């Protein structure tokens, strides 16, 4: 299942949810349009940030996002198939780092990220 | 200012010059994750949003090219946020803007840096 692990900002489908491994695919609607046509920044951010809760979760633990950095590569655009992938790259006592990635229908990355979370307990 | 970019979360404008800018929000309901705490994405998009802004106010399009935060401390619902943007680097193909966010307190709640790409003239 894995479907109200977290508040959904931004729309997607579970594909995959394995410890420190998590992957989401998401559609890109008009809602996540700038004027000049892309999907915003913020919009690319909020599916790698609920990416990294997710991969948190997988390995046994809440977290809150102490530190993000992001990488906007290629654009996305009205209709782009976004698959979103986040691994665990480090799974310490007190931090986790998550490596998101952002790639389009026709396998092109369209951003990058890597969050660092500050893990706040064990999880339920 | 308003009408300059798409607006995915709200805000009203306080100032906006060459350069800098500055606006201020209220954290409501919908922004809170279940920790009750607004978002990281929330919290991103209100400093990339005046990221553009600032470019904007320098003559300039431009697209975010990278961006990194720091979540100093959690928004909570009710708390005012101010955000500022100012424009550290004003060059020819990159922008480089530097956003603070502070709550009514005064305190430090998130810091930010957006690197600009600019693709023309405004
Ligand atoms: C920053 C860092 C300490 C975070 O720790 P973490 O995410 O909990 O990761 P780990 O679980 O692997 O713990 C690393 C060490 O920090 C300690 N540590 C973890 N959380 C701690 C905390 N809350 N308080 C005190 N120590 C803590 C652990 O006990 C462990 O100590 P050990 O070497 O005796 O086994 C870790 O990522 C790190 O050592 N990074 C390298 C920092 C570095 O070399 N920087 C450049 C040179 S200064
Ligand atoms: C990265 C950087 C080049 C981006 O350039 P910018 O935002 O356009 O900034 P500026 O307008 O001040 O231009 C800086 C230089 O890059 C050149 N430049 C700018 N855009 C360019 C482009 N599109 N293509 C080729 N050159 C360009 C400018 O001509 C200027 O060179 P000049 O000193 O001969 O006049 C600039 O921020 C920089 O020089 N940063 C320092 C990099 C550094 O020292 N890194 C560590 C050591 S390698
Ligand atoms: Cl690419
Ligand atoms: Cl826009
Ligand atoms: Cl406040």
């Amino acid at each position: 299942n894995h479907l109200h692990e977290i508040r959904v900002f931004e729309n997607f489908d579970m594909v995959s949810f394995e410890k420190g491994h998590v992957i989401v695919t998401t559609e890109v609607v008009d809602k996540s349009l700038n004027y000049y046509g892309f999907a915003h920044g913020g919009y690319i951010f909020t599916l790698c940030d609920q990416i990294s809760g997710l991969v948190s979760i997988s390995t046994g633990f809440d977290a809150v996002t102490l530190q993000s950095s992001i990488n906007y590569l290629k654009s996305g655009k009205l209709g782009d198939t976004l698959l979103i992938d986040g691994r665990c790259v480090h799974d310490g006592r007190t931090t986790k780092v998550v490596d998101v990635t952002v790639t389009n229908q026709l396998k092109q990355e369209v951003a990058k990220a890597t969050f660092t979370m500050f893990v706040t307990g064990k999880r339920k």
